[PDB]
């Protein structure tokens, strides 16, 4: 019971670093380029690993030269990949990512291949006893709500001493996913989802959405340079200022760095206030670097 | 493997990986969107000409810079997919194998391009010194780093100096970007290709204006060639006679990307087969026009 598990996408991020965002129908030359392992649950595994937390990724992956790269990266980072749902149909997805080196803005064109999502069945097939935490990136909702019911069940039959804690990310403003607010002890909702839904602050959002969460759970909302807020059952709003770097050069996967770091801190039994601060602290540190090398 | 003496046509230039995404609307900065479709394509002038020469039935080799890595691995597998010999590649210990990102707006046609970075060092004159030339019957050079490429051309001139004219290596040059450095390249090669774009920048309004206006810059006996899209192509040799062929536009135009490279390679092929400039011009125009109605190079046959 010593590992954290993330369940979501792994994506090849084909990255271009430019010094200003290109105007439509124009042509500019990038400063530098790199390939990076990406996808939300993949990114959080990078971060959890860098923090010293044994973790494991679980997502789909079609065999090929791309996947061979993604996997060589998972190892080397020490991410247990042994839970991957290897596909036959489809290619592994990839993104074009334009990173604006003057403000770290990152723009992403995702080629979501037909590759099929990890399912209730893939999941029903995993040894829950290895994990202290399970984080799920909201993608195939209805099919994941099932993986969530399974974990609750396993919990029921377990001494509070050894229940598996669960967190859930709703990053995309998409209906299918809104049912997912109802699971997990921790629920991450993005600024985009919040805005796409009426609210224009992290505190508004938390008041609004708290009704939708499972009894006793914490709802977390980061808001970039506004920092991040949390709201638990006690009804007290928690806040943390951001730790922006002097020069913000790369925000690609800052949100995932925040999620990972919050998860990490909580899994070490720190308070919600402490973990809020940790998340901003580490996400902010990453925004001042290209990639993840160097956040520790 | 063993390459027979004087059998291959060599093309020296750029190879680049083009990632091409088609989208609903141009992405607003800091957004996360889905393309309609995405394609990884081997690109570059000397690179495309190599593809075309293989499809035409010529043994061809590519010389360009690459750095070891997954991008290079993809480009090399694609080269090989098109029957192109890649053993002359100049492998580099520093820099990125070129890769470009292109975003095609589906609701209006616009292409927005992020060009490859400048990290990888071009093929040098000393890189090229190491090449045994006897395998080649023709050598074509995409103009890039002209001061260095001039030395390569001087080397071939030296080589040729000492051969029966039946084993002299024919040489062609392409000046396609309108930048001053390249213009000294006009002075080299038996066949000089100048692009419509370059000609326009020098202030010429037609293939005829450009050939007459620039022929001064070529070496005694050279042929200067200019293609002008749907106005066809002209050539102008040492005898002063402006040759011309009309375009062979396709039923409907589908993909013009790399049609100039298809023209260059077709002309080169034709000439290398001992056809006359007028026949080369015409052939070049046919294959290029066909390619324009085709997605990629598959059916140019
Ligand atoms: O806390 C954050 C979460 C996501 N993005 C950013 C960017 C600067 S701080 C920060």
């Amino acid at each position: 019971g010593s590992q954290i598990l993330c369940v979501g996408l792994v994506v090849l991020d084909v990255i271009s670093l430019v010094d200003k965002y290109p105007k439509e129908d124009s042509e500019i030359r990038c400063l530098s380029q790199r390939w990076q392992r990406g996808g939300n649950a993949s990114n959080s595994c990078t971060v959890l690993s860098l923090l010293g937390a044994p973790c494991a990724f679980m997502g789909s992956m079609a065999p090929g030269h791309v996947a061979d790269f993604l996997v060589a990266d998972f190892r080397r980072r020490g991410v247990d990949v042994s839970q991957v749902a290897w596909q036959s149909k489809g290619d592994t997805p990839s993104s074009c990512c334009i990173i604006n080196n003057s403000n770290g803005n990152r723009t992403i064109v995702l080629h979501d291949t037909s590759l099929p999502d990890v399912s209730a069945t893939d999941f029903e097939k995993v040894d829950l006893t290895q994990f202290k935490w399970i984080h799920i990136e909201g993608r195939n909702a209805s099919e994941q709500v099932k993986m969530l019911q399974r974990i609750d069940a396993h919990n029921t039959r377990q001494p509070p001493e050894q229940k598996i804690r669960v967190s859930v990310e709703v990053e995309k403003p998409r209906e299918e996913l809104f049912q997912l607010f109802g699971y997990g002890d921790v629920v991450f909702v993005s600024k985009d989802v919040a805005k796409h839904l009426g609210f224009q602050s992290a505190e508004e959002a938390l008041r609004g959405l708290y009704g939708r969460v499972r009894k006793g759970a914490v709802l977390v909302c980061a808001w970039a340079e506004e920092g991040a807020d949390a709201l638990g059952p006690d009804g007290k709003l928690l806040h943390s200022d951001a730790f922006p770097p002097p020069r913000v050069v790369d925000t690609l996967g800052a949100g995932d760095t925040f999620n990972a770091s919050v998860i990490f801190s909580l899994s070490q039994g720190r308070s919600v206030q402490e973990a809020l601060r940790f998340g901003c602290q580490v996400a902010g540190k990453k925004c001042g670097l290209q990639g993840f090398d160097g956040i520790v």
